[PDB]
């Protein structure tokens, strides 16, 4: 819809299942993990956040090159 | 412009042989397991309904 | 008007004259044909869906690339 | 974004001298044999006028 | 702002002073003269249409590549 | 998209020494003779005000 | 389109060891110094907060 | 989110603090001092106008290529 100013195409995902992996983020391709909640609070102002089931993580690296 | 990084769409068929949920994702065609990650893409690329006797047509446009 | 969220660019087309073929589709300058309706409302969802007569396809897949 | 994969315009005149339904699609002039046609890539593609007698320089700064 | 679907870059151009020069456009980068007043009411559909005079034609034909 | 095929702008000053009215139209300056002309591009690209002292330096900027 | 040439983001912490305030301009990485600039680069692009625990991983992230 | 048609990108920029440096601006990845109030007047008819701290301009040259 609207002009990406921010530089930054990606997203935020964790899990609500029984196996957690705490919050990770693709941020121009590259995956990271994310420490702290004042990080994934900040990177929901600008990118979306979804839920990725544990068992998906792998195939949706390879999808994100 | 698309913050998400993410271009395609999820496919499955509500018919008698399911294949399960799959999507197109920046070109590369992969398999969803879980209900919970559907609903995730949901919120950020289509989710459309292709037969199975389809699917291979739709694989030769893809990629 | 609004970005291309799906990755597809394309359109369903048919005839409504007297020699139907079926329901076909561009999607991403390749032809193919379509054998089950749910896949038809399926792309109907992210693309569009027009009207072209049998005698003028040939015409419609050299501008197709 | 244009979803269709189409970019260009049908053109006809009104003039005595009919030259039918043409159209510019992604840079290729093609002649349109039947209304059905006509009406169907006018949901996607403006459609103008060009007299006869403009065609050849539409031509030249088309393509 | 808002998409461009006709395939189609430029204007139509004419002068209302004491000398015309008929109507003429540039069409993706092309100068060409108008011959028929239906043409020109059918690129108005697609394209602006601006007033030029004809002493500023030579420069706004250089600036136009 | 921007149908007109124009990126620029028209530029003038208000001071004491004008230097007429010119534009940098597809990264090419240009100087304009008649207000016709000013009048139909400023229904497509916008026009500002820089002071002759200026010039020099918007030109380096530009092209 | 983005009329200030300027894409990016800044950045900060509010935890107990501040690393002031940064940004991310057009993919180079700089220090802001003083909260007249912060306040005046806010106009123009996004401004989150990034724990200095995670500041490693999205320098790799970026550029 | 709307479309720039004037062919300019960047910023003019000043400091409202006690050493000031005058008006200047980026224009197309390319600093410049602007002389005459006329011209900050002009071109903020098209580009943003934002306060830069004078100690703050070296790291702001550099991200700006």
């Amino acid at each position: 819809n609207v002009e990406n100013v921010s530089g930054v195409q990606g997203f935020l995902f964790h899990t609500d299942g029984k196996e957690s992996y705490g919050h990770r983020a693709f941020i121009n391709g590259v995956e990271i993990g994310i420490k702290d909640i004042e990080t994934v609070q900040g990177f929901q102002q600008i990118i979306p956040s979804i839920n990725i089931s544990k068992s998906d993580v792998e195939a949706i690296r390879k999808a994100m090159k």
